[PDB]
């Protein structure tokens, strides 16, 4: 059927009417830009001894060549010195370059792939950066208010058939993080766990994944209290919403990828103040997390499998809703003490990894939300980790590495679990307090991870952003649906 894909790798330049050139910090130029620069009778060299055309790092500058040449618009990158150059300043030089076309409304570009390959970062991996940099950067907030680019040529001298691959998987990469960015986005009365299951239909339907939506009837039947508890004040129903992806012959090594998905939190009795109620649609983000990376792996079909389980529902106010001091008893049968109603999150996800577990997980991932502590800790733009098992977690870090997606470890001690253990009531306290607050959750759920290595993503503070950047609009950032994703490719076991 020969279907045409945003991203085409292609020996020649055929549509010269928009360019995107890279340039580095050398003191001539070479390959296609000497040429150009002579076919528009030293111009460029002129406009670079100026400063018109910049070659410093993420400098944008815009030439319109005389309409004798075949080219109407040049958008030049500049990538620093070459010596410093590195795959990451690749993704940035495309964020940058595409935030501007974006703002241009052009439909067709054609980069000069080669202008930004190095020793450091060869053509298929400048293609890499260039289609997820691209889509990162050109992203729409889906919005309900009262110009897109369709095609963008990578031009080069090298393997085509390799080249195409990384456009490829630099497209599913970014196609999986702007997905979450939209669940994320999406106003909590448009977006229940009745959506999210739909939508979670929708994606095992067209990656044939094996899907299972269990409903409220059956959690009561299974016994699943924590799900239960934070549901009871709703009237809007719960989802435990269930993907498989057997991509191995034998259903082993399965990696359980655990996501919060809470659609909206009022935070309960324990009732959160005016302002940080506002934004509380985004508390699904780590279900964003994980469907974006089964879309994700749904592209890519890596060898691998992976059961995603993304406990969903509202958290609200009513005359049944959780109460402090009520006493549950979650799934696994370790009953809680809810000293918080705004701690729920960690209660659906103790039900979410004791499932996973129940249905062959081996190794776990849960992705969450989860703590206004971890902002305290480290910061928006760092996602917290915790783990039981450092092998595992060295995995995780790498997948983030790779990812670039910034990872870093907090602590879980003894002292810790003394904390979450310290219940006059139940087995667990749901909330302890504001010291260490973020590991305070995540020890909880390593209770319940128990022997399986396991790793914990708190993203309650790189999940969102404040202002827009390179590489995307204010609000959702989809964090996190890559380094799943990446973590699937890489993953081997014990
Ligand atoms: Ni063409
Ligand atoms: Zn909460
Ligand atoms: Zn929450």
């Amino acid at each position: 059927s020969h279907m045409a894909s945003m991203f085409y790798a292609s020996d020649q330049l055929r549509h010269p009417e928009t360019l995107v050139i890279g340039l580095f910090q050398k003191s001539t130029l070479s390959g296609f830009t000497k040429e150009l620069d002579d076919k528009l009778d030293g111009h460029l060299t002129q406009l670079l001894k100026d400063g018109d055309v910049s070659a410093k790092r993420n400098r944008v500058s815009k030439v319109y060549p005389p309409a004798a040449t075949g080219m109407k618009r040049i958008y030049f990158i500049g990538m620093g010195r070459e010596a410093d150059y590195s795959f990451e300043d690749t993704k940035e030089c495309f964020a940058r370059v595409f935030q501007q076309i974006h703002q241009d409304k052009k439909q067709e570009v054609s980069v000069l792939l080669d202008t930004f390959v190095s020793g450091e970062v060869p053509a298929a991996d400048a293609a890499h950066a260039l289609s997820e940099s691209c889509l990162l950067a050109v992203y729409e907030v889906q919005d309900y208010k009262h110009q897109e680019l369709t095609s963008v040529c990578a031009v080069t001298e090298e393997d085509l058939r390799e080249v195409q691959a990384g456009l490829n998987v630099g497209a599913a990469y970014g196609q999986g993080t702007n997905s979450a960015r939209t669940l994320v986005n999406m106003p909590g009365n448009m977006l229940t766990a009745t959506d999210l299951a739909s939508y979670a239909a929708e994606l095992a339907a067209k990656y044939d994944f094996e899907c299972e939506i269990l409903e409220k009837d059956e959690m009561e039947e299974l016994g699943m209290g924590g799900l239960l508890a934070v549901n009871k004040g709703s009237s809007e129903p719960p989802k435990m919403i269930v993907l498989k992806y057997q991509g191995k012959d034998q259903w082993e090594d399965v990696i359980g990828l655990v996501g919060k998905g809470i659609t909206f939190d009022t935070g309960g009795y324990s009732i959160k103040p005016k302002t940080g109620i506002v934004g509380m649609k985004s508390d699904m983000g780590g279900a964003a997390s994980v469907l974006g990376a089964m879309e994700i792996i749904g592209e890519l079909r890596p060898e691998q499998n992976v059961l995603a389980v993304i406990p969903s529902t509202d958290n609200m106010i009513s005359s049944d809703a959780m109460k402090p001091d009520d006493v549950i008893v979650s799934l696994s049968g370790k009953t809680i003490e809810i000293l918080n109603t705004d701690a729920e999150g960690r209660l659906v996800l103790a039900d979410g990894i004791t499932y996973a577990k129940q249905h062959g997980a081996s190794v776990l991932v849960d992705v969450a939300t989860l703590t206004g502590g971890v902002i305290v800790a480290l910061g928006n733009e760092m996602t917290g980790a915790m783990t039981n098992n450092a092998a595992f977690y060295e995995q995780v870090a790498e997948s983030a590495k790779e990812s670039g997606e910034p990872i870093w470890q907090l602590p879980i001690t003894e002292k810790d679990k003394k904390r979450v253990r310290n219940s006059q009531m139940a087995d667990l306290n749901n909330s302890p307090g504001r010291e260490g607050h973020a590991i305070m959750a995540g020890t909880f759920l390593g209770e319940f991870a128990e022997n399986t290595p396991w790793v914990h993503l708190d993203i309650a503070g790189t999940a969102t952003a404040n202002k827009a950047t390179c590489f995307g609009p204010a609000g959702a950032t989809g964090v996190m649906a890559r380094t799943l994703a990446v973590l699937t490719e890489r993953f081997t076991p014990e």
